[PDB]
């Protein structure tokens, strides 16, 4: 019902899309009735380390803009000592909501989304960023295309995407940690669950994730290339696990 000004430009609020700490996301229209998302962050409570993680993520977002269109667009922002406004690309729906709603997935759509995920994460890795907390909610469907919305710098199931080396760390986290998590995302898109969704007791689930005697199941599916990808991503030893550059040359993404 209200206005917002970001760098002298006035935006009308259609609805709130998002909650968070200490952020709200709004679907808004500019004066030409073009649709945007505006992320508002309140900075009144934020301490200096937090402030710096916010500035650091904005800066990477801003920079990684020009390197890939599988990173959400940040069009502009206004930052003061009281608040951040970020004017961004508006999404249709996040991947986690889409997956909960979708009964089965088209193999073409799945392969396309996987390519998009790979291209976004590859990009951040090239600039030295390991996300370390990849989940479907980090991706947004925009224009039939998946985009990474978050780099894991500021925000810092949900345990279902956690890699074994993060759990054994309890330094070991590398770009390969993101391959495990992506692998879990593709496993879900393939077999309709994450690999350890079955294990409800959390102490147990975590032990499963790190236990090499616990064999992950890969039921036979018509795409043998896809099976192979899941198996290569879901290797517990990160040195034996496939890398992003290798995953980009894989027949699953290169051939059809």
């Amino acid at each position: 019902f209200q206005s917002m000004s970001v760098k002298g430009r006035i935006y009308s609020i259609l609805k709130q899309i998002g909650s968070g700490g200490s952020s709200k996301v709004f679907q808004v229209l500019n004066e030409k009735k073009q649709i945007y998302a505006i992320k508002y962050v309140n900075l009144e409570e934020a301490d200096n380390q937090t402030l710096d993680s916010y500035r650091n993520e904005i800066a990477y977002l801003n920079k990684l803009q020009q390197h890939s269109d599988k990173i959400i667009r940040l069009y502009d922002y206004e930052i003061t000592d009281q608040y951040i406004y970020m004017v961004m690309e508006c999404g249709n729906i996040d991947l986690n909501s889409w997956l909960k709603k979708k009964k089965s997935i088209d193999p073409w759509e799945r392969k396309s989304y996987w390519k998009n995920m790979l291209e976004a994460v590859h990009t951040i890795h090239q600039h030295g960023i390991v996300h370390s907390d990849l989940k479907p909610a980090n991706f947004l469907i925009v224009d039939g295309m998946l985009k990474l919305i978050d780099f894991g710098i500021a925000n810092q199931g949900t345990v279902n995407y956690m890699p074994p080396e993060a759990i054994k760390d309890m330094s070991k986290i590398s770009p390969k940690s993101d391959v495990w998590s992506l692998g879990c995302i593709l496993y879900y898109m393939t077999y309709g669950k994450t690999p350890f969704q079955q294990i409800i007791n959390q102490i147990s689930k975590l032990h499963a994730i790190i236990d090499p005697n616990h064999e992950i199941e890969f039921p036979d599916i018509p795409e043998k290339d896809l099976q192979d990808v899941l198996k290569c991503c879901l290797k517990r030893d990160p040195k034996q696990r496939i890398s992003i550059p290798e995953l980009l040359a894989h027949p699953y993404v290169q051939i059809q």
